[PDB]
């Protein structure tokens, strides 16, 4: 019974750049198809003067050649007509590291501890996501108390995600 098409999940009403600012520790994701950030995984998000939001976000990712590098990855963002849905152009200050352009939505936040983050990169033709990716951030390196591990997993099994999601470490490779 549960709709999965992307355009029926629901994101941040009234969503504040302003207090969304700062350091957020990614402490579980799902993973897309392909090369990815893989773990110690931090990200930095700022909002300029004229209310720009950008972010930078630092992780281990594995190369192609079984190569291990620790990722400086930069992206901006568009804002779109719901203050939830942004447009996210990213590059990394390594050459070669990936370059793209990602829808960036806010599932779900309370700014304080916990946000959910969601990226559907290919749709199928009936509208659910053929190829996603998802974020859960904390604000406190430690993670969520089990009050808040409650109303993460709600939020994805709300986007179809339940179980597809593993646990992101921090041991210091990236420092
Ligand atoms: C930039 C940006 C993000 C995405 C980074 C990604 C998608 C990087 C892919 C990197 C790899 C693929 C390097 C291999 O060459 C996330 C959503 C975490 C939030 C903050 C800023």
């Amino acid at each position: 019974e549960r709709d999965c098409r992307v355009s029926s999940f629901r994101v941040k009403e009234n969503f504040d750049k302003a207090r969304f600012s700062g350091t957020w520790y990614a402490m579980a994701k799902k993973d897309p198809e392909g090369l990815f950030l893989q773990d110690n995984i931090v990200a930095e998000f700022s909002v300029d003067e004229n209310g720009h939001m950008s972010a930078t976000a630092k992780g281990r990712v594995r190369l192609l050649n079984n190569w291990d590098v620790c990722a400086d990855m930069v992206g901006t963002f568009t804002d779109t007509e719901d203050p939830a849905k942004f447009k996210m152009k990213y590059w990394g200050v390594a050459s070669f590291l990936q370059k793209g352009n990602d829808d960036h939505w806010i599932i779900d936040t309370d700014y304080d501890t916990y946000a959910v983050q969601y990226s559907c990169r290919l749709q199928n033709l009936d509208g659910t996501c053929a190829d996603s990716y998802s974020f859960v951030f904390a604000r406190d390196p430690h993670g969520f108390s089990p009050e808040v591990q409650k109303i993460v997993r709600q939020r994805q099994e709300e986007l179809c995600l339940a179980r597809q999601y593993r646990i992101i470490t921090h041991n210091g490779y990236c420092d």
